[PDB]
C-alpha cells in the first residue's frame, strides 16, 4: 500500500547524515546509526504490512533474575507500536515475573529441560537476544531485514587481526586472519523467520560437526555466527549503540544513543 502524505526535512543529497562513520557495508547494507533513518517513514513503512515481531530470550538458573529488568525495558523501548510476541525459554516457568504488557504484545513461557512451525506461524522476523540486558532508549523497526548482525562493541574499531574469530583449521568456524568484516556480537542477531532458522539450522551442524571432530570453538555459538555472516553477508548491520557496556566502554562521542546494554 501506499504511504500516506508526510512533512519532514528533505534529505541533502550533498550533506552526509554521518561523516564519522561508515553507515553502508561494502555489500550495500545499511548499517544503523542515530542519525541515518527517519523513524516515522520506517514506522508507517512496517505498520502498513501488520509486522510482528518475535523476541526470544533463554533465561536458565540463576539467569531468571535478569526477566523483570529486560522485560520491562523492552516494554518501554523494543518495538512500540507494532505487535511483539516474547519468547522466554527458560528451566523455571514459575519464576517468570508477572510483566504488565502494552496492548499487542504477549508473553509465551517455553519450559526447557521444536519451535520452527510456530515461529513462522506467528511472527514475521525474529531478534535473539541476551537477558542479562536492558533496553534504555529506542530499538525498532529499523533494525528489520531478511538477516542481521550487530557489531560487537569491544571490536568495532579493531582491524580484523585483532578479531577474536576461531583460527584453528579443524573448526568449521575457522576464519583466517587476511578474512572478515566485522567481528559480530553472539548476543544480538535476527531477520526474518525463514533466515533466522536458516542460520541457526547451519550454525547448529557446524556446532555437531567440531563436536564429533573433538574442538569447541573459542567463542563458541559466536564463532560460528561470525562465520556464518562471512560467508552469507547480512542485509543490515546494527551498530554498537544496539550492545553496549558502559561500565567496561563508557560513552564514546560516535555513539548518540545507548539503546540496549549490559547490566553490569
Amino acid at each position: 500500500v501506499s504511504l500516506p502524505r508526510m512533512v519532514y526535512p528533505q534529505p541533502k543529497v550533498l550533506t552526509p547524515c554521518r561523516k564519522d562513520v561508515l553507515v553502508v557495508t561494502p555489500w550495500l547494507a545499511p548499517i544503523v546509526w542515530e542519525g541515518t533513518f527517519n523513524i516515522d517513514i520506517l514506522n508507517e513503512q512496517f505498520r502498513l504490512q501488520n509486522t510482528t515481531i518475535g523476541l526470544t530470550v533463554f533465561a536458565i538458573k540463576k539467569y531468571v533474575a535478569f526477566l523483570k529488568l529486560f522485560l520491562e525495558t523492552a516494554e518501554k523501548h523494543f518495538m512500540v507500536g507494532h505487535r511483539v510476541h516474547y519468547y522466554v525459554f527458560t528451566d523455571q516457568p514459575a519464576a517468570v515475573p508477572r510483566v504488565t504488557l502494552g496492548t499487542g504484545r504477549q508473553l509465551s513461557v517455553l519450559e526447557v529441560g521444536f519451535c520452527e512451525r510456530r515461529f513462522l506461524s506467528e511472527v514475521d522476523y525474529l531478534v535473539c537476544v541476551d537477558v542479562d540486558m536492558e533496553f534504555r532508549d529506542h530499538v525498532g523497526v529499523e533494525i528489520l531485514t531478511p538477516l542481521f548482525g550487530t557489531l560487537h562493541p569491544s571490536f568495532y574499531g579493531s582491524s580484523r587481526e585483532a578479531f577474536t574469530y576461531e583460527r584453528r583449521p579443524q573448526s568449521q568456524a575457522y576464519i583466517p586472519k587476511d578474512e572478515g568484516d566485522f567481528y559480530y556480537m553472539g548476543a544480538f542477531f535476527g531477520g526474518s523467520v525463514q533466515e533466522v532458522q536458516r542460520l541457526t539450522r547451519a550454525c547448529h551442524q557446524a556446532m555437531m560437526v567440531d563436536q564429533a571432530n573433538g574442538i569447541e570453538a573459542v567463542w563458541h555459538a559466536e564463532s560460528h555466527l561470525n562465520k556464518y555472516l562471512l560467508r552469507h553477508k547480512p542485509t543490515k548491520v546494527l551498530s554498537p549503540e544496539y550492545l553496549w557496556d558502559q561500565q567496561l566502554l563508557g560513552w564514546p562521542a560516535v555513539l548518540r544513543k545507548l539503546r540496549f546494554t549490559a547490566v553490569p
